[PDB]
């Protein structure tokens, strides 16, 4: 009954994950269950009837929402990501069709041209790729897809970091307001110019708060994840000296996937148990929180042979960086496409890459870089 491990100073998160995978893969720390193995992680993610994503009370509050009655709650609490069927299926079905192969094939040119434009702005002597490429690309592309014209990309970055960081925090809308009220004003002022998916959401039976949460989810959530995928890929391909090989062997799709496995932008996700469940050899009581470590599962030697090595052509690569089951990332194809095109165009342009300075995104759940300063050789 209750037992503590924990990452200690001399160890490093992946060494701790390796230990937990070997010694204690389903672990109660006295407060929350932590899961580290591929087998049990996937099990938790796929068994939504027992491990719930309703962690925000979306379901408990739905009526006080569809009949109108709450007014200063945080919208990102009420999205498809924090709901269970049948509400989840209803919400997701409004947009499943948006990232279809045909539409992304029609956006390849826009994305490629945008990427080239962003690359045109990099100083090869010294520059921050996170600032010049990784951040602006997903904001511009998602803006095109949803039809929300984005004037000041920097205000938008601020709003995206503000909302993403504090996602699901039970609180009052005033908590911030200085940046957040501006974001809300923007979405209402631009709820007309919108693309088919946005119009479907506004003209629906969702409460106004659900409508905002849904639009914010699509517009802002994927931005930090895709930025971090791109920057993590740049670091990994440089650290492991893979740029030449990736180019000569056309490894872009496989190498980007290995970046997703090895350096997942999202490290963990959470479920709440609805009933007593057996998970492995452990019994977890109704109402407990389960933290699933995608980063650990993605290195499990039972699934990924030689899992601690970066293998740019690893195949199969059944990583969990986009999740598994009914909540499998809606935006996964778009994230992959933006990252593949970005890495492709960048690799075409610069032949010698030297990393000069890095600053990490400070937080144990998200994995990426606030700053990535590099030197480039043209030709
Ligand atoms: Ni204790």
């Amino acid at each position: 009954h209750h037992h503590h491990h924990e990452n200690l100073y001399f160890q490093s998160n992946y060494d701790w994950f390796s230990e937990m995978r070997k010694k204690d893969p389903v672990y109660y720390d006295g407060n929350i269950w932590q899961v580290f193995s591929y087998r049990y992680t996937k099990e938790v993610l796929n068994n939504f009837s027992k491990f719930s994503s309703d962690l925000t009370g979306y379901h408990e509050r739905l009526e006080d929402l569809r009949n109108g009655k709450i007014r200063f709650d945080i919208p990102t609490r009420y999205t498809m990501l924090t709901s269970d069927p049948p509400l989840h299926d209803e919400l997701r079905s409004m947009s499943a069709d948006i990232f279809s192969p045909q539409k992304l094939q029609t956006l390849e040119t826009f994305i490629r041209e945008t990427t080239r434009s962003l690359l045109d702005s990099i100083d090869p002597r010294e520059d921050d790729i996170v600032k010049k490429l990784a951040v602006p690309l997903p904001i511009i592309v998602i803006s095109k897809i949803l039809g929300l014209p984005i004037e000041d990309k920097e205000k938008f970055k601020e709003w995206s970091d503000l909302v993403a960081f504090r996602w699901g925090k039970p609180g009052e809308i005033f908590e911030l307001g200085k940046k957040y009220l501006e974001l809300i004003g923007y979405v209402k002022d631009h709820l007309n110019s919108g693309t088919e998916v946005v119009s479907r959401v506004v003209n629906s039976n969702l409460s106004d708060i659900e409508k905002l949460g849904y639009i914010i989810l699509l517009l802002i959530a994927g931005n930090e994840g895709t930025t971090n995928l791109i920057s993590n890929s740049v670091i990994d391909f440089t650290r492991f000296n893979l740029w030449q090989r990736i180019r000569e062997e056309n490894l872009y799709l496989k190498a980007i996937e290995e970046a997703l496995r090895y350096s997942p932008p999202l490290m963990r996700t959470v479920r709440k148990t609805k009933e007593r469940v057996k998970l492995g050899d452990q019994t977890i009581e109704e109402g407990e929180y389960v933290r699933v470590w995608i980063a650990s599962a993605n290195r499990d030697e039972e699934v990924f042979h030689d899992g601690e090595k970066f293998i740019p052509d690893r195949n199969p690569n059944p990583h969990l960086s986009f999740g598994s089951g009914i909540h499998l990332g809606l935006g996964a194809p778009l994230a992959r496409l933006e990252a593949r095109i970005a890495i492709e165009e960048f690799s075409k342009r610069f032949r010698h890459i030297e990393i000069l300075d890095t600053e990490k995104v400070p937080n144990e759940v998200l994995n990426g870089y606030k700053r990535l300063v590099v030197r480039l050789k043209s030709n």
